[PDB]
């Protein structure tokens, strides 16, 4: 009965060590020999970035490119370094060089594809997100790529999930939702929380299933289709 499987963000796919290396290598190229610790710039950027996502959560869409460029403009003014006009070119190049997926992603996505509609749902701009998936080498492994830019509202507004389901052409009850965060609620979708290092034990009643890696997603869908 399960016909579609959706992943909530790149966090379910990119390794923590990979994403950290990409972000640091971006800040290192931005700064060059400027007398600022690139790790400090990164930590401050992330702080301001998380604030922006919270401020815009559930609001009408505004290009994340514009939001994050404003953040970098603030930092360049605060610390005094030259604003990187080629920021997004740097970011994609570093993602392609240093972006590392969790080891099971490619094989699990290929297995799910061909049996089910496999989609990714992203709180991002469409062209950048699609280019990022291409730089990571998994763009073609998704039947659908659905973004807040397409939906017109930032998560957790339900429109993005309604759109994802309509691209697949299935009721919410015929789809599962895999995410790193405890949110598709009240749309009928089966929720699978991904806790790779067992440090989300608190919200282990906030999901229908709990897995430590993506291979178990196939096991759960096989179980549900059997019941």
């Amino acid at each position: 009965m399960i016909r579609a499987v959706f992943f909530d963000s790149l966090g379910t796919l990119i390794s923590v060590e990979g994403a950290a290396k990409v972000h640091l290598k971006i800040m290192e190229e931005v700064l060059g020999d400027y007398p600022l610790n690139p790790k400090t710039l990164l930590d401050e950027y992330e702080k301001l970035a998380r604030e922006a996502f919270s401020n815009y959560a559930g609001k009408p869409y505004r290009p994340l490119r514009d939001i994050l460029e404003e953040v970098m403009r603030k930092l360049a003014e605060k610390y005094g370094f030259k604003y990187p006009e080629n920021l997004w070119e740097i970011s994609l190049r570093m993602a392609q060089r240093y972006g590392e997926l969790y080891p099971e992603v490619v094989e699990v996505l290929k297995s799910l594809k061909g049996k089910y509609h496999v989609g990714v749902i992203l709180n991002r701009d469409t062209e950048p997100a699609t280019a990022f998936l291409d730089a990571l080498g998994i763009k073609d492994l998704f039947d659908s790529i659905t973004t807040s830019e397409e939906a017109g509202f930032f998560k957790p507004h339900p429109r993005i999930f309604e759109l994802a389901l309509k691209k697949a052409g299935v009721k919410g009850e015929k789809a599962v939702y895999v995410g790193d965060n405890p949110g598709s609620k009240n749309l009928g979708m089966t929720s699978i929380l991904l806790d790779r290092k067992g440090e989300k034990r608190e919200f282990w009643d906030k999901a229908d299933f709990i897995v430590s890696d993506l291979r178990e997603v196939i096991k759960i869908v096989d179980e549900l289709n059997g019941q």
